[PDB]
């Protein structure tokens, strides 16, 4: 199946999924000369106190934090978005290297490692119906750089080991992702896609301009996860980031 190889990768995606070379793809370059500054954004609502972890899966792509949505708690609202889009899950893009990793870009700068964390549109009543329609889902992008630990990404980083490989999962209740958020909500917006097959076209991207940091220590542990599954050749989870597509002429708005 679709993978992040030479045989398998981001160029090979289209046969399985003609989607790949559409007119709405993600990720892209955010190019901040070109952005403009859009005064009819709404503040930014990111409310995540009453969130609810249930687990954590190695899909054998990325690891998967997932959430319970059976109602409203952790939600995203404001900025672009109309209505509200609650939390479904929250994973991750990294590199073989520091200096590689992130899916969008600024002005072509690659960031170690980017954190995603999903939303669905309320007004569609499920995930799976969500991802039938254009503004169905609402993904909000934070660049990760390497530096001084992330101590909210700790938990994450510790329970790694217990799912090295495609198909573990662990417990991981009472997780706290307004740990892995920076102070600032600035962001840029476009309407994009899924990063992964099959890639489809039903994202509000919300890409958070400032970066959090992380440690040499924290990012060298999800490099140490397994694409494969138990008992088989070890491939390590790395470079699992699709690189950025054509714009095709959609705007990216600046909320700064
Ligand atoms: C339904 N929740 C989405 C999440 O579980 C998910 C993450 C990555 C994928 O490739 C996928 O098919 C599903
Ligand atoms: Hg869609
Ligand atoms: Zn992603």
């Amino acid at each position: 199946h679709w993978g992040y190889g030479k045989h398998n990768g981001p160029e090979h995606w289209h046969k399985d999924f003609p989607i790949a070379k559409g007119e709405r793809q993600s990720p892209v370059d955010i190019d901040t000369h070109t952005a403009k500054y859009d005064p009819s954004l709404k503040p930014l609502s990111v409310s995540y106190d009453q969130a609810t972890s249930l687990r954590i899966l190695n899909n054998g792509h990325a690891f998967n934090v997932e959430f319970d949505d059976s109602q409203d708690k952790a939600v995203l609202k404001g900025g672009p978005l109309d209505g509200t889009y609650r939390l479904i899950q929250f994973h991750f893009h990294w590199g073989s290297l520091d200096g590689q990793g992130s899916e969008h870009t600024v002005d072509k700068k690659k960031y170690a490692a980017e954190l995603h964390l999903v939303h669905w549109n309320t007004k569609y009543g499920d995930f799976g119906k969500a991802v039938q329609q254009p503004d169905g889902l609402a993904v909000l992008g934070i660049f990760l750089k390497v530096g001084s630990a992330k101590p909210g990404l700790q938990k994450v980083v510790d329970v790694l080991d217990s799912i090295k490989t495609k198909g573990k999962s662990a417990d991981f209740t009472n997780f706290d992702p307004r740990g892995l958020l920076p102070e600032s909500l600035d962001y840029w917006t476009y309407p994009g896609s899924l990063t992964t097959p099959p890639l489809l076209e039903c994202v509000t991207w919300i890409v958070l301009k400032e970066p959090i940091s992380v440690s040499s220590e924290q990012v060298l542990k999800f490099r140490k996860l397994n694409f494969n599954g138990e008992g088989e050749p070890e491939e390590l989870m790395v470079d699992n980031w699709r690189p950025a597509q054509p714009l095709k002429n959609r705007q990216i708005k600046a909320s700064f």
